[PDB]
């Protein structure tokens, strides 16, 4: 009954609490394999270390499925203003950027306060120039600031150059006030010249404002390394507590496995690795079954457009009726404050009562609206109920996409929490015989 | 009279709040000039800088006198672990460091809890070894466990040569978990080998432990760029207030002018810069004349061993009976929390009153064994009476010697109340009738 179900999650979130299992995982995960960008030798070490340990926690099937991924090395970054008053800059390149030329990248800058201001210059204006976004990230619990200005950094080199720009520095995609310089994914587009494109931390930001601030122009130097290699195979690592009389139905907890070469990829997105596995081997551990199938799936190249999430969803395709509900962590280690829904209308009401076994955990009561995490956000087109169980990450972007992205980032006891709350979550669903579908029209 | 004086004075403090002065230096010094280490080509431009700052600033002398300094030039860093499993290192040759071998550097390390530890290490234990120096600073309001740990950074690279050692690491001498790591100068010892040595980060230091812990060998690459030339040239950069009836007596208010190389020396030592400089311009602002000359003095290549401090004890020999007292601010831009003296027997009590005008700016009676600040620290035992202004350094370490010492470090509205708490000094000490000599014996 939902009664024994809520006794059952209460207990749950105790193991979480009492369990260093959530922080072992992610530690062994940032030691014994570190960065782990998709494509790289790194990526195999983390998808042979992931096996190896879901393995070793006893999971009733273990395996893993291809996904092609594309091939970008990162080189050296190095950059510095050379006039009016010549510094230093701390650089890195956007994931997948061409190389600066041989013959070397020094050229005057013109900033932007936006992309959306880059894309309105005029033809030609940036012709031997190097743009300049330097649009600030606000800080929110729900990370909405980074939503603003993300797209800096996806699509600038492309408007950079559209306007004739040899090149773009953007300010990075952070909170912070560290020198630490955030990279991520940026996509060229076809028809258009690919250009260097590299962010600068936010302190350096500052400086080249401090210098146009005194009607002065700004030259700087940028030097990036890159290579570009052909496609190759990573995977999607799975893991599943085999269910009983519904085992043919399916309740996803995901995370990705793969991260930003940089830092170690703690709390993206080794925190959540940590949080779906620790979950369902509380689960596994107790002596009742799930009625459904609990399966964990650790997503392969999040970070380079959700490649393995969205491969998962053609080749789990015949399967995807059967998925219960799916969810994702993946926005660090801050704990869980509210869980929306994607859900038939009929079903809103009867979820959120379910899960008010999370309300002493800090858990509200959410909407119907939810998205779902980023390898799962596709899902609900295809049919598949989803939740979205909010986490705080207030200081998410301090970190994220930095060499600060390190295991001392995470708080412990927020990593518990979600622990608790996915562990419940999981059970909660995994024994629920609400009606989930159909999903209403977004 | 001293009712007189503590009125000014208090007048003195009300400017320092209302005044951006000691913020728009520092600002000024940090985006026109950036990092200043002795000897670069940065080190002339901070002098021309401050002259030209005095000068705009209307001092009644404004001058400067050289300093030989040594020439090192920073080169390359890049650090891995290569067993047992490899990972990238964020890590910065320790200040005067030689360059690693050009066949490079890879070696097995042994972990030592301090210095001390690896001073009694067997002879001949680390051939053909790294030595890891491990300790971690604890943070104090008082800079206490810096003073415990630096030594690991000044002198670990001759113990560790001793012992065999064919390089250096060490964790930060920092109080941050930031992926940054922090310089500094080291010495040879003439007659030990020289060898590489650098700082790894703090999350890095970490990582090596958890690696150790798993009773693994931990091999590293290190591979450090530097490169020696002959001295040159530097210079202590002077301004001065003229005073009135006692104008042969000299009141000197100091800081430091150079920095490490990294960042941009804002709160090492720019905020100290702003803080004297700001205080003596508030006090040339009064109509009334100070009896004593107030000295600003901006001290060449502290970060080197005081090279500028020892050369203006010799240079001014003859002129240190007629210095009053000295105070040197250089322990970043926070609240200055008490006053210690180094002032004859007789006067203590008398200046802990006449500074009692401070207790509103939250500035607490002191004892009277100060060692004063770096570049005036050797000025006791020549007979010159010293303060020491004592800074809240909480987060001092988290900054200090790392590419994170920027601008945006310095909170305002603690850097002002340095302003008004030295202004307050500078005026009541160029006013006072106390006999501060002679100094009791230490
Ligand atoms: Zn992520
Ligand atoms: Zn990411
Ligand atoms: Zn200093
Ligand atoms: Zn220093």
């Amino acid at each position: 009954s939902d009664d024994i179900n809520q006794k059952v999650a209460e207990q749950l979130a105790q193991k979480a609490q009492s369990s260093s299992l959530g922080y072992d995982i992610v530690e062994s995960l940032t030691v014994e394999v570190g960065p782990r960008l998709a494509g790289s030798e790194q990526d195999k070490v983390a998808v042979d270390w992931a096996i190896a340990k879901l393995q070793s926690l006893g999971f009733d099937r273990v395996y893993k499925e291809p996904v092609t991924v594309p091939v970008w090395r990162r080189g050296i970054a190095k950059a510095s203003i050379l006039s009016p008053f010549p510094q230093p800059l701390v650089v890195t390149a956007l994931g997948g950027s061409i190389a600066t030329p041989a013959q070397g990248l020094s050229a005057t800058i013109v900033r932007f306060d936006t992309l959306q201001d880059l894309q309105n210059a005029e033809a030609g204006s940036l012709n031997d120039k190097i743009a300049f976004i330097d649009a600030k990230t606000e800080r929110h619990r729900d990370g909405k600031g980074y939503g603003q200005t993300a797209s800096g950094r996806s699509r600038g080199a492309v408007a950079a150059a559209e306007k004739g720009a040899v090149g773009i520095i953007i300010r990075s995609i952070g909170t912070d006030h560290d020198r630490m310089a955030h990279t991520g994914m940026m996509r060229y587009e076809e028809g258009v010249t690919a250009i260097p494109a590299a962010a600068i931390s936010n302190p350096d930001a500052d400086l080249i404002n401090a210098m146009l601030k005194r009607d002065k122009e700004v030259v700087i130097s940028l030097e990036l390394g890159s290579e570009r290699r052909g496609e190759t195979t990573s995977y999607n690592v799975i893991a599943e507590v085999k269910g009983s009389t519904k085992a043919d139905e399916i309740v996803l907890i995901g995370a990705h496995l793969d991260s930003w070469d940089e830092g170690t990829g703690a709390i993206d997105d080794g925190a959540g690795v940590a949080i779906v596995t620790a979950a369902a081997k509380h689960i596994l551990d107790l002596p009742q079954k799930p009625e459904r199938t609990i399966r964990v799936v650790l997503y392969a190249a999040e970070e380079l457009g959700l490649l393995g999430g969205k491969t998962y969803a053609k080749e789990h395709e015949a399967e995807l009726e059967k998925h219960y509900i799916a969810a994702e962590s993946d926005f660090g280690a801050g704990p869980i404050y509210q869980i929306d829904w994607r859900v038939a209308d009929t079903a809103h009401s009867p979820v959120i009562n379910a899960m008010k076994v999370a309300e002493p955990l800090g858990v509200a009561a959410g909407n119907n609206k939810a998205s779902g995490g980023p390898d799962v956000s596709m899902l609900p087109a295809l049919g598949v109920p989803v939740a979205s169980l909010r986490q705080d990450g207030s200081d998410y972007f301090d970190y994220h996409h930095t060499p600060n992205d390190t295991l001392d980032k995470i708080n412990p006891e927020a990593l518990a929490q979600n622990v608790a709350v996915y562990a419940q979550f999981a059970w909660v669903m995994a024994n629920s015989k609400v009606e989930l579908r159909p999903l209403p029209p977004k």
